[PDB]
């Protein structure tokens, strides 16, 4: 079976919108989201239909780019730091589920560099 997909809303959290979540959003995902290799990410991995029943025994932390689209489009975060690392997350799953050389493991480097690349600087 799947597991439920990561919250994008909890009452119990404090919401917050900074310059920088905001730019995370309007620039960071909605950039990367284009990307010809995103159509992994824009979505919670859906175990059923990739027949991939080890998934979830091996990625404890699923994250995707959907789920933190909709965080953001929520307020979900208390600062961009949050955010952040909800795509280091993503990344590394996708490390810690492949191996090097891997189709999709070449796909998340080029969309890690590009997305160091666009957090190098953010607005003040
Ligand atoms: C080795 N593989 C297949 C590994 C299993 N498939 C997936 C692994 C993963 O961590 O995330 C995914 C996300 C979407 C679709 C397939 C996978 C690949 O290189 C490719 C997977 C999808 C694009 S190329």
């Amino acid at each position: 079976m799947n597991p439920p997909p990561p919250e994008t809303s909890n009452p119990n959290k404090p919401k917050r919108q900074t310059n920088q979540l905001q730019y995370l959003l309007r620039v960071v995902l909605k950039t990367l989201w284009k990307h010809q290799f995103a159509w992994p990410f824009q979505q919670p991995v859906d175990a059923v239909k990739l027949n991939l029943p080890d998934y979830y025994k091996i990625i404890k932390t699923p994250m995707d780019m959907g789920t933190i689209k909709k965080r953001l489009e929520n307020n979900y975060y208390w600062n961009a730091q949050e955010c952040i690392q909800d795509f280091n997350t993503m990344f590394t799953n996708c490390y810690i589920y492949n191996k090097p050389g891997d189709d999709i493991v070449l796909m998340a480097e080029a969309l890690e560099k590009l997305f160091l690349q666009k957090i190098n600087e953010l607005p003040t």
